[PDB]
């Protein structure tokens, strides 16, 4: 009958079937392009890991990515010479979170004035842009993209 | 009517009822998940809350969170004796902006090569990291992680 | 009938095309849409990209790409001439798209010792140099500041 029709539609529009309503919880598959603003007031969450490590010479780098952008905070205590322009060979960033391009991390060491910069190239083979230096904490926080 | 039935039901499908659509201003409650991949073409807005406060010794760090990210900006001018390693007691960070893990923010001194850091720890009773100074221009802009 | 004409159209809509979002296919999607409660998105997430560089001035190379209102930087370059303390970059301006609606100061370091910088983009997008006078050495730093 018209009637079972126009029910089992209506039960579309509420909720369930194929389409995507203005309240429940759902899963929607595609890929969705949205052409004008969109907001969001609750939470926005996209795929996250996290890695922490020691590169080299005592310094420390927590990585958390969250899609294609790596949050980072460097952390440790210089434990023994690193020289100027050098390798940090202890580990390498994993290659899930090396950038496409080399990018300079700008940090600061506790108690005066001085910055450093370790670079994270693609390879994950890090380096350290300082001065010889065998003593002090590293410290900076940010962000750099993977893409 | 049927066509009455159908035609409310066409309607309900091409704007308003409970339905999402590919036109229109529409607000969507629920927990939407995309398991593919989603692009946006305009503005992808966020919650947003701004604070500025002088932290001690004429610093002034200006925040605003954007979600789980808060954009950071340290400014003022230095108009007391800020000591080596100390607490920054004039202002805390609001727990709003207070991050789980402290976090370390570099800055650069306007004039010279110095720079510094400000770290905001979990309590919101930020820290300086640069020496001992009673004068100068403190910058750096930057993201730091809520969570 | 005209009953079938109508559903039909109903149904066709019900379940791929029309103006309906559906909770498959590949679909564009129009108008300001307000997610009122928690979104998840298990794919990519992509904004708004546009990339520019250019050599501000003595040497210095400024790289940023914009993403929504977001814009990455990454300093590069050489000072290759006599850049005086708190002076304007006047080789190229940071274009008015990538210029933010506030001040920032993109703190950066010198290869090879403990010396550090900033530059400030200003809304002009005339960027000013904020370390001391100078006129040699590597500048590096990668960062964000926002457009709004």
């Amino acid at each position: 009958t018209i009637n079972d029709d126009l029910e089992a539609i209506n039960s579309e529009l509420t909720s369930g079937g194929n389409v995507v309503h203005k309240t429940g919880d759902e899963t929607i598959a595609g890929k969705k392009t949205f052409t004008g603003n969109v907001e969001v007031n609750g939470s926005l969450t996209l795929p996250t890991k996290s890695w922490s490590g020691e590169l080299g010479g005592g310094i420390i780098l927590s990585l958390r990515k969250k899609g294609t952008t790596v949050e980072y905070s460097i952390g440790g205590e210089i434990s023994s010479s690193i020289l100027a322009n050098s390798n940090l060979v202890n580990r390498s960033v994993p290659n899930e979170f090396c950038p496409r391009n080399r990018c300079s991390l700008v940090g600061h060491m506790v108690g005066g004035w001085n910055a450093f910069h370790i670079d994270i190239p693609s390879s994950g083979v890090c380096q350290w842009f300082g001065p010889t230096a065998s003593s002090g904490t590293p410290r900076g926080t940010g962000t750099y993209p993977i893409d």
